[PDB]
């Protein structure tokens, strides 16, 4: 029993990522890397994420590198 010998941590994400990220890239034009962050703040909802992303495409700060440079 100690800080090291206690519990058993594990990854937070799963295949869910690629299950979405792919269909999320073409969601509103996002790439295959910036779309993930969108699906990470919303918890991979796929709708509420890409929905807040689209509004940010012309409001927040979406580097062109995403859509297509």
């Amino acid at each position: 029993p100690a800080p090291t010998p206690s519990s058993s941590p594990v990854p937070t994400l799963s295949p869910e990522q690629q299950e979405m990220l792919q269909a999320f890239s073409t969601q509103s034009g996002m790439n295959l890397e910036w779309s993930q962050k969108c699906l990470q703040d919303n918890n991979w909802d796929y709708t509420r994420s890409a929905q807040a992303f689209t509004h940010l495409k012309a409001k927040g700060e979406i580097p062109e590198v995403a859509f297509m440079k």
